[PDB]
């Protein structure tokens, strides 16, 4: 860890002290140094014998990586603020996906956490559902009262407590079968291969395409790093720094 | 092909009918033998000239694999009934899970998606959240009007349309910082290995563990495989058959 500690005393004093301010709510800070690194996290000194320790957002399984975590971390605090970047991880997130999940009122009530197929043209997107799910009742009766969740899987997160997601409030609307539909299924099963039971369901006429209309989203992808979006505007969500503790 | 045709007229006739019944509501069939197989599914030949194509619910890319794939579909109609072997699969499908889906109220109004890590004391379970999150007033304001979604990873089910997943109506609880706490918290760092922030969020205040009280529950882990929950009591929901097309 000498060397790592010579090497970020030399090139990251300034972002050490963006991260000082931004997790600890340390402002004044003097003396800022690099004082060590572990597989869980680093200790960064300042002040009156002081230190601040932050840890990684997993835990970094050979110590040859140390050093490029740390980095990491350190350039975490400005490249939080690149919003085109992130504005690009958005439109690509939601790209990965064939699947959401959902937040729908049922009519007896109750709010309903469920699942659908995800199916998009161009930039339209789309969930496939059936009046056999608990989910549609809610869909149908409730159509602006839905809420859509990108989540990324729990085998491919950083932890259990850092799952990107990308949520928005959400208008739906139902579309008739014909060429519109068409379109979305077909780019639905070139995408996913088509086998499974997809090619069963598009015959079901039980089930519907729903279109999807974002409004209020929020983006999460790292902590300290939570986004507000609304049409093609993006905010980043933290400039008072870390919140927690009742800040 | 012909050995597969043979094996199957010789030994899984009534699994035909069953799911002749079960997929296409297909009751008074007679002449029933298997047709084909192929990568995506099986095709039952019935009466003079019909037949019913069921996909399986995965592509089989080695037709190696062709026969197996097809007695599993056929055991599937009889195993759909196994009551006792799902109760043992929702108990595992759980233990597997570190954090769920959620759909809260909000006092607002409006539903919240949202998702949050998920510990446990043996059958007792638990989130963890944080009062600046938007799923946290509804919790705290509309704590018996919750749902708890349990959902499979995209990347490890069996395809888009088919990820299993367990739904809760819930109703919650907050529990106060002090042993019971410790015991849910200790227990999830042991599990998890305890890296990655977790350690950090234990110390902040903002944050609260809430007790899950399961209710109704709903369990899918295949086509024509959705049973329904409340407390020790689990049922098969499809008797009717497939209620796709507007059976009814
Ligand atoms: C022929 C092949 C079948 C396919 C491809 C199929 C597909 C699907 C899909 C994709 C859903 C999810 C709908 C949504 O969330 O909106 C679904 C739900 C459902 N299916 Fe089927 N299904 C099939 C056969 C059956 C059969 C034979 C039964 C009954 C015995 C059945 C009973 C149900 C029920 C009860 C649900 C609602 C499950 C829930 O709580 O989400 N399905 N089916
Ligand atoms: C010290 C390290 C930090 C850790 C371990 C941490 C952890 C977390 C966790 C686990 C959540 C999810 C809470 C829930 O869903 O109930 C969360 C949410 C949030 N955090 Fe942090 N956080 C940290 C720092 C920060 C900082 C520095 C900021 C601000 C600049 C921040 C802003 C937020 C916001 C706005 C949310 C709500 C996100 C949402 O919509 O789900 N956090 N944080």
């Amino acid at each position: 860890l000498n060397r790592i500690i010579e090497h970020m005393n030399a090139h990251h004093v300034e972002d050490m002290k963006g991260l000082l301010k931004k997790f600890g709510q340390v402002h004044h800070a003097e003396n800022v140094a690099f004082k060590s690194v572990d597989s869980q996290g680093i200790v960064i000194g300042y002040n009156n014998n002081q230190t601040l320790r932050i840890e990684f957002n997993h835990e970094v399984k050979d110590p040859k990586d140390y050093k490029n975590a740390t980095i990491e971390l350190c350039q975490s605090v400005e490249k939080t603020h690149d919003l085109k970047g992130v504005e690009e991880e958005v439109k690509a997130f939601k790209e990965g996906f064939d699947s959401v999940c959902l937040a729908t009122l049922h009519p007896n009530g109750h709010v309903v956490c469920s699942y659908a197929p995800l199916m998009s043209d161009g930039k339209q997107y789309y969930i496939y559902v059936s009046e056999v799910a608990e989910h549609f009742a809610g869909l149908k009766n409730n159509p602006h009262n839905v809420e859509v969740m990108f989540l990324e899987d729990e085998s491919k997160a950083k932890s259990a407590i850092l799952r990107k997601r990308l949520r928005y409030k959400t208008n739906t609307r139902f579309i008739e079968r014909g060429a519109e539909f068409d379109k979305a299924f077909d780019s639905f099963i070139e995408k996913t291969g088509g086998a499974g039971g997809i090619k069963t369901i598009r015959a079901m006429q039980d089930f519907h395409l729903i279109a999807l209309d974002f409004k209020e989203g929020r983006f999460v992808k790292g902590f300290g790093q939570a986004y507000d979006i609304l049409g093609d505007k993006i905010a980043y969500v933290g400039d008072k720094g870390n919140p927690h503790n009742f800040a």
